[PDB]
């Protein structure tokens, strides 16, 4: 059994502790080719993104999950290049998430379907590099074009055994009509992570995707704004809930006997140009560590707040290994 | 003075009988990298076009201007080698279409303005490739990004001299507005042609517009759904008036004194994916002369009514020449 990374398939024992909800960039299909100085540069990009996996690295991350669609400008030689400078495994990801062309919103589930699974069992463009999970999204109410989406992942993961991971509107709920659709198309729920799950503190919606089976998304855990004066367009992007607020939400569902449901990420990112000038700028002061967050600051509080370090391990390094091996 | 074209600058005299508003493909910024398939193949899109635009040649075409920008999936690179193929020469554009991406979208008037001179000035992703205009768009009152969009392409047309050429919803008389932020920001309207023109026959609106200095696109002369039964989309994209009806707009703008500001083009395309799946199919049906429509069809039409050889050479010669040379 393997995972499919971006320089190969790798053993289940291979991934290790691995961050399931991740960016290299957050973009758009095209643009780092058409406007690299956008970045500083390419090579400047690069440069940051191998420093930020190389301690994470150093903190323990061994693998991370760049859930990069086409829509938000999946660069998979870039991801290629970052994961050897920085031996760390990047698995990449097929799907779309809010931000498809027309060229994608005319399409029909049949045909959505046959390009999930290009890039799920042939390669991406012409890398050869496959897809190892697929991300899909809606925020509130699916669109007529986002449940087509919901429907082709199901599709694909049915064909492949490749997970589904997904972008919520936390705050609607979204997981509720998620689950539905992706049920309507006969799709496991131990084959779907809900993903932005901390970003609500409603455990009846969290504890009823997870007693359906579902796994649990905790993936933006150093995203706040809180002691960040009056910068609306940072606050709308991050809220105001504090890290350890949303990091209790880990605790929260182990206490619920949902451990073995839990995947938890920074959702961090290296350059960020779908959404406003200078916001890397702003996170990276909000959060020093980048994707280091998890390994040294998460854990450790919740340790002191007398969660396991075995039951941690299980979240870290068991539970995205059984999400992301193909069944 | 020189035009940029794909295979590099050309002297006015060399740009001959000139198309000013076509579509190698009409797609999505990293689409046909990603999704071949769609086309077929990559290599049946270029045989297409290279047929394509052999037979635009032989009817009298030497020169098209390729509207398609960034978000309508511009492929520098396909577009060069089509050109190599068929000996006809292609001007590329800069600017932005009515689908532009997040990573666009919420870019500055004087971002947008860097990246539009970064395609005239340095050239297109790392091709070296250099536009020879600059496209924008309008469906209805514009959007707030759309109108930094027309606020920049004139920004980069003041301090380059290259040409601007829109995108309307023409029913709903968008050059009115277009004018008025392009007069606002010292563009001269005789660097701009409003396009899709030919969809309206509202002769004061297209008169309001010649009147004051711009330059009017009746770009899409073969652009009918008449006689295509019950076919919803068909309708929708092309319209119900006549080709006939279309092409008598050229000749009453040259009857109200206007032949200097005519531009015409067929608006085609060998590909398309932004718009419903087999359009291509379908339009191809309804002329199947593509891109030699204008010389083959359009000219003979315009002379048996009436309009003299030498007028109509003005017009797909003389007016291309003096609108595309930079100024
Ligand atoms: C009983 C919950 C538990 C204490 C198990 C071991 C890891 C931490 C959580
Ligand atoms: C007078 C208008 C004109 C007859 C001039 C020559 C070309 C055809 C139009
Ligand atoms: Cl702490
Ligand atoms: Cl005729
Ligand atoms: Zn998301
Ligand atoms: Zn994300
Ligand atoms: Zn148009
Ligand atoms: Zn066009």
């Amino acid at each position: 059994d393997r995972i499919n990374t971006v320089r190969g398939p790798i053993t289940i024992s291979e991934a290790g502790f691995t961050l399931t909800h991740e960016h290299i960039c957050g973009s758009s299909a095209g643009f780092l080719r058409a406007w690299p100085e956008f970045f500083g540069s390419r090579a400047a990009l690069v440069e940051k993104a191998v420093r930020g996996l190389r301690r994470a690295r150093a903190a323990g991350v061994r693998t991370i999950v760049d859930v990069s669609t086409f829509d938000i400008g999946r660069d998979v030689s870039l991801l290629a290049e970052v994961s050897r400078a920085a031996d760390v495994h990047i698995v990449a990801a097929t799907g779309l998430w809010e931000d498809p062309p027309l060229s994608m919103r005319l399409r029909s589930v049949e045909e959505l379907t046959q390009f999930f699974l290009r890039e799920i069992q042939y390669g991406i463009e012409d890398t050869g590099i496959r897809a190892g999970i697929i991300k899909v999204a809606t925020n509130g109410k699916a669109t007529p074009f986002q449940e087509l989406v919901l429907r082709a992942a199901a599709r694909a993961s049915l064909a492949t055994g490749v997970p589904v991971t997904t972008h919520t509107l936390a705050s609607q709920r979204d997981g509720e009509q998620q689950a539905a659709i992706f049920e309507s198309e006969g799709l496991s729920p131990s084959r779907v992570c809900i993903g932005h799950s901390d970003d609500t503190d409603d455990l009846s919606y969290l504890t009823a995707l997870a007693a359906r089976g579902y796994l649990i998304g905790l993936d933006g855990i150093p995203h706040s704004a809180i002691g960040l004066e009056d910068n609306a367009s940072a606050s709308a992007l991050l809220g105001n809930r504090s890290w350890q607020t949303r990091a209790l939400l880990i605790k929260a569902l182990i206490d619920q006997g949902y451990m073995k449901q839990i995947l938890v990420s920074n959702d961090w990112l290296f350059g960020f140009s779908s959404y406003v000038t200078n916001i890397m700028d702003v996170m990276d002061s909000v959060n020093p560590d980048g994707m280091a967050f998890i390994p040294l600051r998460v854990i450790p509080f919740l340790r002191e707040k007398g969660v396991s370090n075995e039951t941690l391990a299980g979240i870290t390094v068991t539970n995205p290994a059984r999400f992301l091996s193909p069944t």
